[PDB]
């Protein structure tokens, strides 16, 4: 009848450097370390916000996706402002935040170049 | 102290033909549609699984992100051999599924050949 898909589990993130990646999106941009999972083919290195259904893979073995390339993903905050003063006081430079029809945003980058936005409706 | 990011709001997936994207995510992977509108850099497209947090952007105006160039992209399904069998029935061809150390997987491709995976832990 009707698919029986819940969610998006998890999408990846291209990465150069692993261990960097790691120390960027779990302290400092604060998310979770699921896992972290060496293997036959790479490391699995598996991130997420506290609590979310969707978790982000730090790989570095899709050569379709160059280390530093993703770019449009956005982040849902509740407080855009205190999330801001946080990354700039831990060395980050972050553009804005800024007011949009669709809440107040701010953008910043991981060590490879990714392109990360922060929104909070 | 803590960061006040909650979730993935949304990410994106580069494209080309948007409609045939469109058709694709929603009614052959059976989606959402939320919002389908003008933008700054072109057409916003966007799609979810029916409830889920995290959304989808169809996208096609990133020049680092090639149309079809995304993979390690995973969806949670309660069921991963029925959904399986209704991509097979509208026209997907599907590799698996297959028990893996990690879970039930299955793996196919959008138009663009964007690499899209069926999980069931
Ligand atoms: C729920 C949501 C809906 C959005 N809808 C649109 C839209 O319809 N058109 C658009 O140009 N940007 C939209 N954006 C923001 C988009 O990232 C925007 O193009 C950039 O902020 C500026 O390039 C949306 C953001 C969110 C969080
Ligand atoms: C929770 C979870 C953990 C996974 N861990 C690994 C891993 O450690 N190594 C691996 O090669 N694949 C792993 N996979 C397989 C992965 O889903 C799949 O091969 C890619 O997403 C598609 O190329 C995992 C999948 C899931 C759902």
């Amino acid at each position: 009848s009707h698919m029986a898909i819940s969610h998006v589990q998890l999408f990846s993130v291209p990465v150069s450097d692993q261990e960097k990646a790691k120390d960027f999106y779990v302290e400092t941009v604060g998310f979770d370390l699921l896992a972290d999972q060496p293997g036959v083919h790479g490391r699995w290195l598996q991130v997420a916000p506290k609590g979310a259904d969707t978790s982000l893979v730090l790989v570095d073995w899709f050569p379709t996706m160059p280390p530093g390339s993703l770019r449009g993903l956005l982040l849902r905050t509740d407080d855009v402002d205190a999330d801001c003063a946080r990354l700039q006081e831990r060395g980050v430079a972050v553009d804005g935040p800024k007011n949009t029809p669709w809440g107040r945003q701010a953008m910043f980058s991981d060590p490879d170049g990714n392109v990360i936005g922060l929104n909070q409706p």
